[PDB]
């Protein structure tokens, strides 16, 4: 019984947020390095959440394993192939991972995440690393995957360097840029390097999306529209505290990547008040259903789709209709993106 059993789109996932348990164990011991546990049940009791933290708090997960697949090309490329396989079986035909290509590097990154030794694998070399896993997971599973390199809120110098890395790998599953990391860092839309690479994203054609409203206030979604341009909204539930900022995002049509199960454990959602969505879906509103990082919150597609369901009221026209949504709202290029809207209809008859 799982709430929608029809295929899906998935927009919003970070991919060094959705690694097997077991893969970080397999690392951990064949690399030396240290994790919080020996067991992935235990492992996964350590890097996952049960209650509500923060946003601080939970991007602190990562420093549990991010150092155990950094620096490895097979680990890179192994956790992209099975991060294909993952969704194959949530039954998602249409995905759009996104990493940092910067945080998986050991060289040529300006300040040296994970405090690891300077090796070889360069930030380009990751982008590639991913790509050539997700392609064949893609032959191998039979699902369409493109991926979203993200620019880290903290590190506005890594910025030009991601948008150079989609000029490159363009539709090489790469289809976007992101913006994400801390969003309570006052300004961090605004440096610099963030503002010039989105210019820079809009007049070369590389789509745009930016985590905004997910735990910051409606003038941070508002900057993230207005002078950084996204053409999607990760997240951006704050955004209807500004009724008019909220209308006229409800007039253009922006899509608003929604995440249920993850507002709820960061803390972007109280518990005592109602869900964005749900004024998302009564107003018509064009946004999309997403698990942003299982690993940590222990969960999968289905979960946020449950917890719409039995909360929330929401029925299977609604999930066929934000799925359409979703596809539309896609990264795609028209032709694809035709092809992806021709087998969900086929699929929903
Ligand atoms: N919920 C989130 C909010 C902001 N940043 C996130 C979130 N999930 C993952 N990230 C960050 O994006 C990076 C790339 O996936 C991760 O290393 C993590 O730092
Ligand atoms: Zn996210």
């Amino acid at each position: 019984t799982p709430a929608f059993n029809k295929p899906k789109v998935e927009l919003h996932v970070h991919l060094d947020g959705a690694i097997k348990p077991e893969t970080i164990l397999y690392f951990g011991k064949k690399r030396g390095i240290a994790l919080p546990a020996d067991t992935v049940e235990e492992l996964r009791n350590i890097i996952g959440m049960d209650k509500p933290l923060s946003l601080p708090g939970f991007l602190a997960k990562f420093d549990y394993y991010m150092p155990v697949i950094a620096g490895c090309r097979e680990a890179i490329k192994r956790i992209a192939y099975e991060f294909v396989e993952m969704k194959a079986k949530e039954g998602v035909v249409y995905v759009e991972v996104r990493y940092s290509p910067h945080l998986l590097a050991n060289s040529k990154v300006d300040p040296m995440p994970w405090n690891q030794t300077e090796g070889d694998v360069t930030p380009d070399d990751v982008v590639d690393l991913v790509n050539q896993g997700l392609q064949e997971g893609e032959q191998a599973f039979g699902i369409k995957v493109r991926s979203i390199l993200c620019c880290m809120r903290h590190q506005p110098s890594w910025s030009l360097e991601v948008l150079e890395l989609c000029k490159k790998y363009n539709q090489k599953t790469v289809v976007a840029m992101d913006l994400a990391g801390d969003e309570t860092i006052e300004g961090s839309s605004l440096f610099p390097g963030h503002v010039e690479a989105y210019e820079g994203a809009v007049k070369n054609g590389i789509h745009r999306t930016v985590h905004a409203g997910e735990v910051g206030s409606p003038e941070v979604v508002r900057e993230a529209v207005d002078i950084l341009k996204t053409e999607r909204v990760g997240h951006g539930y704050h955004t209807i505290e500004d009724e008019a900022l909220y209308n006229r995002l409800l007039k253009e049509n922006m899509h608003f990547e929604v995440c249920p199960w993850s507002s709820y454990l960061t803390g972007a959602w109280d518990p005592k008040t109602t869900h964005a969505v749900v004024r998302f879906k009564n107003d018509k509103a064009n946004y999309s259903l997403n698990t942003d990082d299982p690993l940590i919150f222990k969960s999968t597609l289905d979960t946020d789709y449950q917890m719409t369901k039995k909360d929330m009221g929401f029925t299977e026209e609604e999930f066929k209709r934000l799925n359409i949504n979703a596809a539309k709202s896609s990264f795609l290029p028209e032709e694809e993106k035709k092809e992806l809207l021709e087998r969900l209809y086929r699929e929903y008859q």
